[PDB]
């Protein structure tokens, strides 16, 4: 009944999940240390997994990217920056390493994942400048990285879709490193939680409520949500201006709290001249396309992100 | 460079069609001669019509105006159980076409999905404005599921979709299908749907050029033949104009496609996002740099065969037996 608005396979799949492995966001800490503790087929040994540092002049720290290798295939490569999902408040690159992999040795491409610091402890604009720099440093080493510059693609799930998405925005004001593209998989991109979509999820089977929404763009912000001129990075449903950003993929699901300002954040590009796919998916969940890889949906998401990358990063 | 907004394969694709082949609407008799010869060219790069699809014409009893509705139907032979049943309504503009003009890709449906396929021949604007046409497509939507238990289908596994003006009335059908209670409608496909006759969305602003086939002025022609009113008048009802329409709830689920260089890019997301909000399962696909047709105007290109491959994978799964 919480689960009336599903695809039925989807509500299978949530149903089997125990109560006690849902999120909880009353206590981040414990949260984190739960769902590290939860996580823990093994990866494709023909892709190599390495961890480097790049400097970020933001603050003189430096990123951790979690590169994954195609050692197979020949050539330069084209590369998707992949930025992780948890509400700007959780998760590392390690819970995407089976995805970052197979994208990797199937698109195929060099994947370079950012460990982008967390909120509350490091408030925008600290997460967002992480990414950056990991961007310029895959840009600025491409020949040593052994990869095409000018197939440089950024992607995200969730948090990570609002990162990219205002990784986009950063990039093109600040006119340094060309982006071929734009892969937002559900995007958290808009802190007003004013939508009719932004109401309609409140159930925590649901994985991801409005209280767990207003809960991560808190930490992220270090303001109310919906404060007065929040910037456009920060949460890229508010940016005027759309024009000259890189041509853009946006999948979401219609029972995810993000359906409506991500279908706004997609018609917006349209209208403002980016080439840009919409696919929103029926009776989907926030998740549907990791938390269900079975379900026939998600094996038509998967598919889909597969088929649009490769055209996308594919030598002219 | 009226073609900078496409994908490249689909701007090679128009850029062979000959100027003299493009639709003129101002002229409604020479648009029906433009339509037959793009029919012939398109036709004549696609293979024969399956063998094992039996194609035939049956009447439909219109209790509106007491005529009959011709329904073209597509049988596929290897099939001897209860059948799922498609209504395909062809666009048009409301003012052009006729059943023939997707033979091929309703005779590859009822053979791929598979299902019996019943496509309407319904009456043209400006010689039967609306309400004729939407209650020739009823006609036959009843005939369907009156006759279903003779024709071997399954009357709870009817879909109903249409292309531009065909997915207009198809969503309109569903409307009016929901409102007189009388024949439950599994599913609704609707290609780029025409729905809009207010012509106040950014898209419909967009596309002037007849080089990308519907251009804001052939839509108002369009609309204005369909209706026997301007475009936007007051009071336009939603089974005319579903945009229009203010309750949603209760709809069939759906599957909306539209490209982002189509006139009605934005019609089409409004009436998905509506029906979503209505709490109707929508799918939605909005194809990167596809014009009008692209689906059927450049088949070979990589995003009309995903566009094409997906609308047989959602039709398989609505209409498959639980």
């Amino acid at each position: 009944s919480v689960f009336a608005r599903l695809d039925p396979e989807l509500a299978a799949a949530l149903r089997e999940i125990p109560e006690e492995f849902l999120l909880d966001l009353r206590d981040i800490s414990l949260a984190r240390r739960r769902l590290q503790i939860l996580r823990e087929p093994p990866l494709p040994s023909d892709v190599a997994v390495t961890d480097e540092l790049a400097p970020n002049s933001f603050d003189g720290t430096m990123v951790r990217v979690r590169l994954y290798r195609p050692s197979e295939v020949t050539g330069p490569l084209p590369v998707l920056l992949w930025i992780h999902g948890g509400g700007y408040v959780m998760g590392a690159p390690e819970m995407n390493d089976q995805q970052c992999a197979e994208l990797a040795q199937r698109i195929p491409a060099l994947v370079a994942s950012v460990d982008y610091r967390l909120a509350p402890e490091h408030p925008y604009p600290a997460p967002l400048e992480d990414c950056y720099a990991a961007l310029r440093w895959v840009a600025e080493r491409a020949e040593q990285l052994g990869v095409d510059r000018e197939r440089l693609a950024i992607a995200g799930a969730s948090a990570g879709g609002g990162l990219a998405a205002g990784l986009a925005l950063l990039a093109r004001d600040r006119g340094e490193v060309p982006v071929r593209f734009q892969l937002l998989i559900y995007p958290m991109l808009d802190d007003r939680n004013q939508t009719p979509s932004s109401y309609e999820i409140t159930d925590p089977r649901l994985i991801w409520t409005r209280d767990w929404n207003l809960i991560g763009w808190r930490a992220y912000l270090g303001r109310e949500p919906g404060s007065p001129d929040v910037p456009p990075y920060a949460a890229p449903a508010r940016a005027d201006d759309l024009a000259g950003l890189p041509p853009a993929y946006v999948l979401v699901g219609t029972a995810d709290l993000f359906r409506d300002e991500d279908i706004a954040y997609a018609q917006r590009l349209m209208q403002a001249g980016v080439p840009t796919e919409l696919h929103v998916f029926a009776g989907a969940f926030h998740g549907f396309d990791v938390f269900a890889p079975t379900a026939w949906v998600s094996q038509r998401a998967n598919a889909e992100v597969l088929a649009v990358l490769q055209r996308a990063l594919k030598l002219a």
